[PDB]
């Protein structure tokens, strides 16, 4: 099937203008929300035939007319397998910021689960590579204009792009396939990457220690190590066998867990992997100082082209993120303009939701920068480019 096609579609469940407007008072919601759920044939790493799933909020009710703009979103890290956002959602009773502050507003969200994710058939999941990241997502976004199109959904043909942590990278990733490529197909009028690694390797770098300028980098043996071993898969440069890389016990275990049968909290809050502060007794001593000290590290090259900062944006982009942000560094925002900048981009802008004071520095003020972010960007920037 050609990257895109719709495999298979249906409607999980629905949630009232009301019943919305009653969890965000826990302001008020203008559209009712129907979750749908999608297949969808698109392409692997090396271009091969592939499947992916993901979720789509249909927004509607009579101060909730179209067309509506197309959102497409980009979840944060995942290392359950079998995790579904449409099936979350819905297990949620609709308690998302997804459902509460964006469809509930009238905007079509689709958001796919990523290669190895959720119904896909990957073997693995390509985890912070863009071209995939980019890939699926469009793919996404393809498919569900097939459901809405069968739905006589009316879209205003305008496209906008949005995700949170590891979702800011593929956000960004796909803001720039689509820039480079596929403008004609998709009409971005704004995107909006949330507390995202686009300076990817420079992140990397000032956090290897465990802790970086802002804070510890709590949950850095969870995130560096899905990430370097989706960087095996996909690059197959990094190492022959796990152990080059990863001290025993844990050698054996890495490999099976991204992704698995263990979500990032059950390994967090079980210690499936070591504390950061035991990180020089987790990764082998060689490939440890390698990493920073040569850049022709292999897995420092895959993150290197992975980056996402030689480029000018286009789209009227607003990075969202905070200051107290340990896991990943609002310096990301930062490096990033001052990238675009360079290379002749005054398109994009970026926000603040910290406090300002030091004493909130935490890996976890990362998670509070999801529905934070979520509304800034929707009030300052989203409604805006409607």
């Amino acid at each position: 099937p050609a990257r895109g096609t719709l495999l298979t579609s249906n409607f999980l469940t629905s949630y009232t203008r009301d019943a919305i407007s009653a969890m965000l008072a826990s302001e008020q919601a203008k559209c009712n929300v129907r979750v749908a759920e999608f297949t969808y044939a698109t392409i692997g790493v090396e271009g091969e035939p592939a499947t992916a799933s993901g979720v789509l909020l249909i927004p509607g009710g009579e101060r909730c007319s179209g067309p509506y703009p197309l959102l497409g979103w980009g979840h944060p890290t995942e290392a359950l397998r079998a995790q579904e956002q449409a099936k979350e959602i819905r297990d949620a009773k609709g308690d998302d910021p997804l459902v509460t502050r964006l469809a509930s507003q009238g905007y079509v969200v689709v958001g796919s689960d990523y290669l190895g994710l959720g119904k896909s058939n990957y073997a693995y999941h390509p985890y912070l590579h863009s071209a995939s990241e980019a890939s699926a997502t469009i793919d996404a976004m393809r498919a569900a204009r097939s459901v809405l199109q069968h739905l006589k959904t009316p879209l205003s043909g305008k496209v906008m792009l949005s995700g949170y942590s590891q979702g800011g990278h593929t956000a960004m990733a796909t803001q720039r396939e689509i820039e480079a490529h596929l403008s004609k197909e998709f009409h971005l009028v704004a995107s909006a990457p949330i507390s995202g690694p686009y300076a990817l390797e420079q992140t990397f770098l000032d956090s290897w220690s465990g802790s970086n300028a802002v804070g510890e980098n709590t949950f850095g043996i969870l995130l560096g190590s899905y990430a370097i071993v989706a960087m095996q898969h996909t690059y197959k440069n990094i190492y022959l066998e796990p152990g080059q890389v990863f001290q025993d016990p844990w050698a054996a275990k890495v490999e099976p867990l991204f992704p698995g049968k263990q979500s990032l909290t059950d390994m967090f809050l079980n210690d499936t992997l070591p504390s950061i502060d035991k990180v020089k007794s987790y990764f082998q001593p060689g490939f440890y100082s390698d990493f920073p000290s040569n850049p022709a590290n292999p897995f420092r090259q895959d993150l290197a082209r992975n980056n996402l900062l030689e480029w000018a944006p286009q789209t009227p982009t607003l990075l969202c993120g905070s200051s107290n942000d340990a896991t990943v560094p609002l310096k990301n925002a930062q490096t990033a303009i001052a990238s675009f900048q360079q290379r002749g981009s005054n398109q994009v802008a970026l926000v603040d939701t910290g406090t300002g004071n030091a004493s909130d520095n935490s890996a976890f003020a990362h998670m509070l920068t999801k529905e934070s972010c979520i509304v800034v960007v929707r009030d300052q920037l989203l409604d805006k480019q409607r």
